[PDB]
């Protein structure tokens, strides 16, 4: 890793951005799971009358995310993270109940495409000695905000029963709204990913000394 002094914002900006590849490519010995293609737990939601089911879920894309700045504030003890990346969402969904003002029914497969997603997080963590004397970053707790700003599209099979007319009504809506719909459903899927990533970082910064990859 690129050593930094932890304030000076424009070395950990570019220390993080070369960094991220190698280690969402994974470090399974370590006990680090892949995170480009990351697999997501299986998970619903019942949300705005719609009821979503997603398994066998997949995040593509943040080994090309593009680090926008970090900020490391040594007073409040928290890091404060701006990034943006596109991405694609798949797996075996269900779905039930309403999008919006259409009904909707569907059982199959999506690829959700994002376009230019911009990701705000903020992360509180203490600076700990272990058992042997060494110092880590303890990650504590964290919160992400998310902005599509381009745009997104909606693949689902097997909407409708397989009936080509309202299944294309649905998708053309949907690719219509979809600034609307990233609002309404976004966290959920966000929280699926944003979870693991998180619980990843934290336990490589458990066990790494703090100063193998800072300055002081
Ligand atoms: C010493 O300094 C340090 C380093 O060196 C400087 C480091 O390298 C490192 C480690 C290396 C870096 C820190 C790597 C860190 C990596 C980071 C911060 C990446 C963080 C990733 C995030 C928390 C989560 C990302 C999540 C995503 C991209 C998913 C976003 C998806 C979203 C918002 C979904 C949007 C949804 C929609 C549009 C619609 C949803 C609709 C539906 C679900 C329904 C569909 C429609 C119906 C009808 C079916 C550390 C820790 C360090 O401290």
């Amino acid at each position: 890793v690129e050593k930094c002094n932890l304030e000076d914002s424009a070395c950990m900006t570019s220390a993080f951005q070369q960094a991220l590849p190698t280690f969402v490519a994974g470090l399974p010995d370590h006990g680090v799971e892949v995170m480009d293609v990351l697999d997501l737990d299986d998970f619903a939601f019942d949300l705005s009358g719609l009821q979503f089911t997603l398994k066998e879920g997949k995040l593509k894309g943040l080994k090309g995310a593009v680090i926008d700045n970090v900020k490391w504030d040594l007073k409040k003890k928290n890091i404060e993270v701006d990034f943006h990346l596109d991405a694609t969402v798949k797996g075996h969904y269900t779905a039930g109940g309403r999008i919006l003002i259409l009904p909707i029914t569907g059982d199959g497969q999506m690829k959700l495409k994002l376009k230019n997603i911009h990701i705000h997080l903020v992360v509180s963590y203490e600076m700990e000695k272990d058992a042997e004397g060494v110092d880590h970053v303890i990650f504590k707790k964290y919160t992400v905000t998310f902005d599509v700003k381009d745009n997104a599209q909606f693949g689902l099979t097997n909407l409708f029963n397989g009936n080509k007319e309202l299944s294309d009504t649905m998708l053309t809506f949907l690719n219509q709204n979809w600034k609307q719909v990233s609002e309404e459903f976004g966290k959920p899927v966000m929280e699926a990913a944003a979870k693991k990533i998180f619980k990843n970082i934290k336990h490589f910064l458990a066990k790494v000394p703090i100063a193998e990859i800072a300055n002081v």
